[PDB]
């Protein structure tokens, strides 16, 4: 893609934090760049849209490298367009504004490269509110490793860049992205048949994955999930496997994770509206990622989790599953979760921590998204899934919401000034960032 000249780009700022030891912190000055997916594509030499809807046009977009060449991203609207404001360390994401829902940003080191994170041995923490997040919303903090400058120097025919958020990859392989290693997807593609702006094509684009935070105010869920291969990689058609295509399971990438979510381990006392962690309140989220043997370049071990709101440090509640022991994810507990649910150990399959801890080697980059969902609802987070199944069955049950919660057109309607903030990110060695 090139990079388009007929809206201006400028990058909302957002502060946060480097940590040495506990109380003995500094002041980085980030920014956030929206997801090219969410953009303006047109022909380089005007205005004419190569995209629309969902549909490609066949004049710029004949194939996917002249599509590429002929087709520029714009800028972004952020507050007016797509509801995405800053101020200080905070950065808040508006869900329906004007036709568009939700948003995905990255962080940025400086205006054409994305801040890196080296997460092993280290801890991450950051400040949420999810009080305005309703049954099938998903606000989310991850990372992906997905390359510092988007693409660029491996791909010449992305001109855009981070600068106008390229190069995004995740552990569903995605083939809805409209440019992936500097081509078009537009041979293969396929409207989405309830989403008048999305498809799918022929490419996907794959890495592995450390969801530490996906929520709303019903529930939360930190997930690894590792891929074969660590850092972005593009696949093919349904041997990308992953969400979209035929199964699920077909490609490199475990599509599942290895999950904790406090309330389908048993829980439900835990979290949510007036729960220990009171989601109509903001709270803070720590993860450590441990290893082995407690040094930077051991293997990536286990997973903790700790909240504080009003002062109180709390730590993720144990699982009260059968056979599965403990309040963390490590290989052990990970195991036994996929056997006492009846899944399939995909994680296992594709490496697990060790393929994880692999990827967070390459370094990798964090992502602030606002979504619903048009595949699931997102029932598997916040309701009973699979609908057909039990929801007294240990594994069933991951939150309170009614099986018929969360369908796109119903929640844009009903709930179309919900929010999430996301706030006060600090980083550094484990500790560092809280009061242990
Ligand atoms: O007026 C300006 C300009 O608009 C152009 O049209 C834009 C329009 O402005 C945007 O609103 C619209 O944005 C949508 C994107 O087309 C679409 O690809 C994107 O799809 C999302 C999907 O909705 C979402 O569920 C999915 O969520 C992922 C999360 O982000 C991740 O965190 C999680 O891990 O995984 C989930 C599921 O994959 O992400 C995808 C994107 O990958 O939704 C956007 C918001 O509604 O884009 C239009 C362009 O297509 C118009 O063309 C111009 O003429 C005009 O100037
Ligand atoms: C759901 O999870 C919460 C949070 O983990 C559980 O509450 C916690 O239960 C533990 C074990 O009983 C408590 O620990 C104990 O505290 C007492 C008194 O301070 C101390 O004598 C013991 O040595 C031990 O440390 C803990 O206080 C409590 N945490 C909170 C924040 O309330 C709860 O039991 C779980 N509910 C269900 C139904 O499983
Ligand atoms: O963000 C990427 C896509 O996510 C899809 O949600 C999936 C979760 O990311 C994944 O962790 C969860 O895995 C389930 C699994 O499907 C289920 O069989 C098992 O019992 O529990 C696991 C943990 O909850 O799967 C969901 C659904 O595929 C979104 O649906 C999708 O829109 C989004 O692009
Ligand atoms: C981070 O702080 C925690 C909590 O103070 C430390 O864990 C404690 O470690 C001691 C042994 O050194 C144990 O007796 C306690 O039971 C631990 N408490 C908890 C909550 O785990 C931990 O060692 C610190 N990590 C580092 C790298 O210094």
């Amino acid at each position: 893609q090139q990079a388009g000249t007929a809206t201006a780009e400028n990058h909302p700022p957002l502060t946060w934090q480097e940590c040495t030891a506990p109380g003995s912190c500094t002041t980085q000055n980030g920014a956030v760049v929206l997801d090219a997916n969410w953009r303006w594509v047109h022909d380089v030499n005007g205005y004419t849209n190569c995209y629309t809807g969902n549909t490609w046009d066949p004049t710029y977009c004949p194939d996917d490298e002249t599509c590429a060449q002929n087709c520029a991203l714009d800028g972004a609207d952020y507050e007016g367009t797509y509801g995405v404001t800053s101020s200080g360390s905070s950065l808040k994401l508006n869900f329906v504004t004007g036709s568009n829902v939700g948003s995905r940003l990255y962080l940025l080191q400086d205006d054409s490269t994305y801040q890196i994170f080296k997460l092993l041995n280290r801890e991450f923490s950051f400040d949420v509110d999810v009080s305005n997040l309703p049954c099938g919303l998903n606000g989310a903090l991850y990372f992906v490793a997905m390359d510092a400058d988007g693409g660029v120097s491996k791909y010449p025919n992305n001109k855009a860049g981070a600068k106008y958020g390229t190069g995004y990859c995740d552990s569903q392989c995605p083939r809805d992205l409209k440019f992936i290693d500097g081509e078009a997807n537009v041979e293969g593609w396929q409207p989405s048949s309830n989403n008048a702006n999305t498809g799918i094509g022929d490419h996907g684009s794959c890495c592995a994955e450390m969801d530490v935070w996906e929520a709303n105010s019903i529930s939360n869920a930190v997930t690894p999930h590792p891929c074969d291969t660590p850092g972005q990689t593009m696949c093919s058609g349904d041997d990308c496997g992953g969400t979209y295509s035929n199964d699920r399971y077909a490609g490199t990438c475990d599509p599942d994770g290895c999950d904790f979510n406090p309330y389908r381990m048993g829980n439900t006392s835990f979290y949510g509206p007036g729960k220990i962690i009171d989601t109509t309140k903001p709270f803070t989220v720590v993860t450590q990622f441990l290893t082995d043997d407690g040094t930077d370049t051991g293997t990536l071990s286990e997973i903790k989790r700790f909240y504080i709101q009003n002062s109180n440090v709390i730590p993720q509640p144990n699982s009260d599953i059968s056979g599965v022991t403990g309040n963390s994810i490590t290989t052990e507990f990970c195991t036994a979760q996929k056997q006492a649910f009846g899944d399939t150990d995909d994680f296992s399959q594709h490496g697990g921590l060790a393929k994880m801890g692999a990827a967070m080697q390459q370094g990798m980059v964090l992502v602030m998204s606002l979504w619903d969902d048009y595949a699931a609802q997102m029932l598997w987070l916040d309701s009973d899934y699979p609908t057909d199944a039990d929801p007294t069955t240990p594994g069933i049950a991951r939150g309170t919401c009614p099986t018929d919660s969360g369908v796109p057109s119903d929640v844009e309607s009903q709930s179309p000034n919900s929010y999430v903030t996301y706030s006060n990110i600090k980083f550094g060695p484990i500790n560092s960032t809280f009061t242990a």
